[PDB]
C-alpha cells in the first residue's frame, strides 16, 4: 500500500524556496508555486502566463532549448525587476531544462560558510583510507565537522532491502543509533529509484506549510510536474511523520550509489531547524561521490584478491586428487583443511558409498547419514531441480523441518552432486551462528529497540565461495571416473587372462560394419594377428571367405536381427592350415532391450 | 631498457617554481634550486644552511615532524620577508614531508567559478552509460574548463601499449583519435609514478632546468628524489619527442582504475601555458569521476555477464549428467550453448580418435593436427606453465608449426590440460584481422594484423575452467559403459569365472565377482556368494598347500580340487595373477571349466 505512492508529482514545494514552468516556446510562465508571487513581485493571477523575461534577471547564466538528454544548469545569482529592493536575503536559482518544458527553482544563497577546497583534505583522506569500515566512520566525522548537523550517519542496505546503521558521528548529548537495523519498508523501492535520480536531498523543517503549484496540471499538456530533479520538491508526509516521531526538524541525506546501485545513505538530523545552502550541498555531494568510490573501489579489489587465493587453493585440490589413485585416509586428512577453506565451511564430509570421512566441526556419522537421506528424499526433489550447481541451505531447520536439530552443527550446508547419483558425494558444513537483530521498534512509536535473537541460521553462504564450491563439483567426477576406471582395468584384465577365447562386438548401423570393441589374448592367437591390432576390426574379416553361404547367412542374420547364433565358420587362415572354430554369437542385454552388443565366444 | 633512466632524481625543477629541502632536525635548507636565491630575497651562496623561518613565512599551514608515513601539505599561501617588494606575482607553495627530509615546492597563484564549475561536468560522467561515452564527454568538458588546444583520453591495452579513445580538438589540427602507439613511449618507469603524482604537468616544452645546488644531500650523500614534487624535471627523451611533435605545453592526469593504471588524460598546448594548482585539482577531480565511472561500468557488466554464463553453464552441466547415450543429437543441441559458455566461434567435443566438430572450427584432419601438437613432449612446458585450461589469443605464436589454421582456429581453449587423453574439448576462435593507426612506426601508417583472434575473456576463461566437470563427466560415463558391457559379457560366460580381492592377512581372501557359470556349480547364486572366503579335509593337504602357497606370494596354480555340492564335483582351479601398477599381486582370475 506504501510502497504505491507518487512523490516525483505532488504538486507542492518546500516553502523555503520558489519554483516556475516556464514554456520553452518564447519564454512564458505556465505553472508557479504560491511562494514565487510573494518573491517576485506580481500576485499570483498576473504573474502566470507572464514571459520569464519580465522577471529576467539571471546575470551569471540563462537558460535554452534541449534537443533529448535534459541539462541541469547550477545555482547561480537572481534578481527581481518589480519590486524596488525586493526581498532582504540573497537569492540564487538553478535551472532544470527539459525538451518540453523548463524549470527554475531559486532559494536564498545563506552565505556565511574555498569551504569546497576546504573538503578537499578529508576526500584526499578517504581516497587514501582503506576498509569500507574506516571510511565510513571518516566520513560521519569529517561531514559532521564540516556540516553543522547535530547526528551524522551512514546507513547501508543489506541482501533483503533493510539498513544498518554502520557509522554515525553525533552530539554526545544524543543515545547512539550506531548498530541499528531498520526494515526494508522504512525506505519503499519507490523511494530509492529517485534516490539514484536526485543524489543529494535536504528537508529544511519538518512540518513545514507546502506551497502548492497553482496550475497543478500543465495547462496546455494536461500532465501534473514531475519534480524528481527539483531539490524543493515536498516529500511525502508519511516520511514526514516518521521524521517528527522521531524528534527531528532537519534532514539532508546523500546516495551512495556504487556500481549504479543505492548501496547506502549518508544521513543527518538536526533537532532544531537548519537549511543547507547549495554550497553546502555540493560539499555532502562531493564527499558522497568519494565515499560510494573508495567503497566500490575496496569491494572490487578485495573481490579480485579474494577470487585468486581460492582458485589457487582449487587448483593445489584438484591436482593432489588427480594425482594419488588410491583415497587413503592421510589423502584425505591432507586435501581436507584446504577442501573446508576454499568454501569457508567449518567442517567437511566426504561420502563414498555406504562411506564417510568427517573433518572439521561437523555432526556425527549417523547424523551425516541422517542429512543426506533427508537430501536425497523423493519429497525434496523440488529443491535439487530449482538449486543451481550445488543445494545450499543458510537455516536447516527452515527447508528441512525434520532436521530441525543439528543445526548447532549443520546450521548451513552445499551438497553436491545435486542429482540422486550417489556413491561420491561433498557435505560442507558451517554451523549455527546466534544472531542479534538491534531493530528500532516492533507511522509506529519507534525509539524502543527490540532485540531479536536468531537461533538455527549459520553466515550467509557468499556467492563467490557458492560458485567456488561449484567449481569443485569435478572432485566428485573424478572419485567416480577413477573407481569405474579401477574395475573396468580390472574386468579387462580378467577376460584378457582367459582361455576361452573371446571377443566383444559393437553392433553397427546401416552405414556403419559390426566392429569388435574388446578381444583376448586366448582370440587374437586363433586368428594370429595380436590384440591391439585386431580391435576396431569387422567381423566379416575374421572368418574366411571361403565359408558357406548356409553358415554365414545364420551369423549374419543373428547381426542384422540382434538374435543369438550358434554356427561353426573356418577362419581367415593366413597361413593355410583350415582352422575351423564353433562361433558362440550372444546379444547382451541392453536397457532399451534392443541389441547394442554380443558375446562372441569360440570352442568347437 | 629506455627505462632505466632515474627520471624520479634529475636533481633538475622546471623552472617556473622554486624547490627547498629543508633538515627537519635543522629547520635549515640543505639543498636548493638555482631559482630560489631569485625570488628569496638571500642569493644562493648564504640561503644554504639557512633556517627556513628567515627566509619565507607560512600564513596558512606551517610543516611539521612525521613518524613513517610521508605526509603531503597541500598548496597554500607563502611570503618571502627577507626581500624589500619581492611579489613578482602571487606565490602559493606545498610541503612534502618525510621522516628524512622535508621539500616545499612554490609557484605562481596565476587566479582565473571553477571547482563549483565542474561539478556539472563531474555529476553528468557520473551516470552516463558505457566508457566511450564518458570519454568524450571529459575530453570535451575538460577542453571546455582547462582550456588546452587538444585533449585526448589514452587507454593502455594488455600489452602496455596505447590506443587514443576519445579526442577534443580546435577544428583545425590533425586528429589523433584512434591512434595506436608502443608500449616503448611511455615506460615502466614512468607510469609506475603516475600511480604516485596523479596530475603531471610540462609549462613549456624546452625550459631551462634550474638544478639544485648541492646535487646530492650535504649530510647523506643522497640524491633529491622528486617523486612527488610537481616541479621535477621530465626526461629530456620525452622532451624531445614533444617538441618533434610540436607541442609547448601539457598536462597528463592518470585514469587509476581499482589502484591500478587504465589509462591518461593527455592535454596538448601548442602555445606555453602553465595550469596552476587550482586548475591540476579540479582535473584530477575529473580523472578520478572518470577512473570511478570507468570502474563501475566495467563492475556492472562483468556482473551481469557471470550470471547469464553460469545459467548456461549449469544448462550444459545438467542435460550432460541427463542423457547416457553420447548421441549426434545430444551433442547437436549441446553444442550451441557449449560454443555461448567460452563466446567461442566453433566447439570440437574429442572421444578416442572420434571428434564432433562444431561451429566454425577447422576440418577434422586439421583438428588432429592440433590436439596432436597440444599433447607433444616439446610444448609439454605450456601445459605446466597454464592454469586450469590451456589457451591461445594467436596460434601462429605458440605453435609456429601450426601458422596457417588461423582462419578458423586463431585462438583456443584445449581441456584437459593433463596428455589424460579419451575425453577432451576444443573451443575455437577464428582469425580477427585488426587495422592498428600507428604514429609513424613520424606520419599516418596503418599496420594489418592478421593470425589473432579476440581477446580470450579472463571471465570466460573461468568459465571454460568451469566446464573442466564435462571431460571427467564423459570418462566417468564411459567407464561406467564398458564396465558393465564386461561385467555383463564375463557373466554370460560358459567357463565358470571368479575376480579374487588379495586380502592382506586382516582379511582373508574373498571374491570381488562371481559369473552365473561359476555360481551353479557352487549351487548357490552370485549375489548372494560375492563377498565370500575362498575356503569352499574334503581335500588332500598336498594340493591345497599348492593353490594356498601361490596366493601366499601372489603366484599362479592350476590345481584339480574338489568342492561342496547338494556327487563331489573335482575341477581344474586356474588362479592366475592380475598385473598390479606395484607390480604386487591385489586380484587373481579363478576359471574352472
Ligand atoms: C510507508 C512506509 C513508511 C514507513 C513505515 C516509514 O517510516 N516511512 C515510510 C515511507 C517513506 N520513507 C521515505 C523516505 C525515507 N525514509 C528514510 C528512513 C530513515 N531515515 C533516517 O534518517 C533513519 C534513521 C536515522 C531512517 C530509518 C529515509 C532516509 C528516507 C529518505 C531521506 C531523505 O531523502 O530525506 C519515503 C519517500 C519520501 C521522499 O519523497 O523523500 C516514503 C514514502
Ligand atoms: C625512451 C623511449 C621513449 C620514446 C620512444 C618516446 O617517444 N618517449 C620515450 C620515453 C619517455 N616518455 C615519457 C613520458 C611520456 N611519454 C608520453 C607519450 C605521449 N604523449 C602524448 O601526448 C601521446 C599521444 C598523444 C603520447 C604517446 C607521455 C604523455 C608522457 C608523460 C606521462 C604523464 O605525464 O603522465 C618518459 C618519462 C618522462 C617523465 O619523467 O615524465 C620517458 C622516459
Amino acid at each position: 500500500v506504501c510502497a504505491r505512492e507518487p512523490i516525483h508529482i505532488p504538486g507542492l514545494i518546500q516553502p523555503y524556496g520558489v519554483l516556475l514552468v516556464i514554456d520553452p516556446a518564447d519564454g512564458r510562465i505556465v505553472q508557479a508555486s504560491t511562494t514565487a508571487a510573494d518573491l517576485l513581485g506580481v500576485p499570483m493571477a498576473a504573474l502566470l502566463g507572464m514571459p520569464y523575461t519580465q522577471v529576467l534577471t539571471l546575470p551569471e547564466a540563462q537558460p535554452f532549448a534541449v534537443d533529448d538528454q535534459p541539462q541541469h544548469l547550477m545555482h547561480a545569482e537572481v534578481r527581481f525587476p518589480q519590486r524596488a529592493t525586493p526581498p532582504a536575503s540573497a537569492w540564487v536559482a538553478a535551472w532544470h531544462l527539459y525538451p518540453q518544458q523548463w524549470l527554475v527553482e531559486m532559494e536564498p544563497r545563506d552565505a556565511r560558510l574555498v569551504t569546497l577546497r576546504e573538503a578537499m583534505p578529508l576526500l584526499r583522506s578517504v581516497e587514501r583510507d582503506p576498509g569500507i569500515a574506516e571510511a565510513a566512520v571518516r566520513v560521519a566525522k569529517g561531514l559532521r565537522s564540516l556540516i553543522g548537523f547535530d547526528r551524522v550517519m551512514i546507513y547501508r542496505f543489506d541482501e533483503e532491502w533493510n539498513g544498518d546503521i554502520i557509522a554515525e558521528a553525533r552530539k554526545p548529548e544524543l543515545e547512539a543509533y550506531l548498530g541499528n537495523h531498520y526494515p526494508a519498508s522504512d525506505i519503499p523501492a519507490q523511494a530509492r529509484a529517485l534516490y539514484l535520480r536526485n543524489r543529494v536531498r535536504q528537508i529544511a523543517d519538518v512540518g513545514y506549510q507546502p506551497s502548492p503549484i497553482q496550475p497543478t496540471v500543465h495547462p496546455q499538456l494536461g500532465t501534473p510536474v514531475d519534480l524528481s530533479d527539483v531539490s524543493l520538491r515536498s516529500v511525502s508526509p508519511v516520511h514526514l511523520e516518521y521524521l517528527a516521531n522521531m524528534g527531528v526538524t532537519a534532514t539532508l541525506v546523500a546516495s551512495i550509489v556504487v556500481n549504479d546501485a543505492l548501496w547506502g545513505l549518508i544521513s543527518c538530523h538536526h533537532y532544531s531547524p537548519h537549511f543547507t545552502n547549495h554550497a553546502m550541498r555540493d560539499v555532502t555531494d562531493a564527499v558522497a561521490r568519494t565515499l560510494a568510490g573508495r567503497i566500490g573501489a575496496l569491494q572490487a579489489v578485495a573481490r579480485a584478491r579474494l577470487e585468486s587465493v581460492l582458485l589457487t587453493v582449487r587448483e593445489k585440490l584438484i591436482t593432489d586428487f588427480n594425482d594419488a589413485e588410491h583415497m587413503t585416509v592421510e589423502l584425505l586428512d591432507d586435501m581436507a583443511p584446504d577442501l573446508m577453506d576454499v568454501v569457508d565451511a567449518d567442517g567437511v564430509a566426504i561420502f563414498h558409498g555406504n562411506d564417510i570421512s568427517r573433518h572439521g566441526t561437523t555432526p556425527d556419522v549417523a547424523a551425516l547419514r541422517r542429512i543426506r537421506d533427508h537430501i536425497e528424499s523423493e519429497h525434496h526433489e523440488a529443491l535439487r531441480e530449482d538449486a543451481v550447481g550445488a543445494l545450499h541451505v543458510d537455516a536447516i531447520g527452515e527447508v528441512f523441518p525434520e532436521l530441525a536439530d543439528l543445526a548447532p552443527l549443520a546450521a548451513g550446508f552445499i551438497f553436491v552432486p545435486l542429482m540422486p547419483q550417489s556413491r561420491s558425494a561433498l557435505l560442507w558444513t558451517r554451523r549455527e551462528q546466534i544472531q542479534q537483530i538491534k531493530w528500532a521498534g516492533n507511522p509506529r512509536k519507534s525509539f524502543d529497540l527490540w532485540q531479536q535473537t536468531v537461533r538455527g541460521r549459520a553466515r550467509r553462504w557468499s556467492p563467490l565461495h557458492l560458485e567456488s564450491a561449484r567449481s569443485l563439483r569435478v572432485l566428485i567426477e573424478l572419485m567416480e571416473r577413477k573407481r569405474f576406471q579401477q574395475d573396468f582395468t580390472l574386468l579387462e584384465a580378467s577376460l584378457s587372462r582367459l582361455r576361452d577365447g573371446v571377443a566383444i562386438i559393437e553392433r553397427g548401423t546401416a552405414n556403419a560394419a559390426h566392429r569388435l570393441l574388446f578381444v583376448n589374448t586366448a582370440f587374437a592367437d586363433v586368428c594370429g594377428s595380436d590384440v591391439a591390432e585386431l580391435i576396431g576390426r569387422e567381423l566379416q574379416t575374421l572368418y574366411a571367405s571361403d565359408a558357406p553361404r548356409a553358415n554365414v547367412e545364420l551369423l549374419q542374420d543373428a547381426l542384422r536381427n540382434g538374435r543369438a547364433a550358434y554356427v561353426t565358420l573356418p577362419l581367415q587362415v593366413s597361413d593355410g592350415a583350415p582352422v575351423y572354430r564353433q562361433f558362440h554369437l550372444e546379444p547382451l542385454p541392453s536397457p532399451s532391450g534392443v541389441t547394442a552388443h554380443w558375446l562372441l565366444q569360440l570352442r568347437d
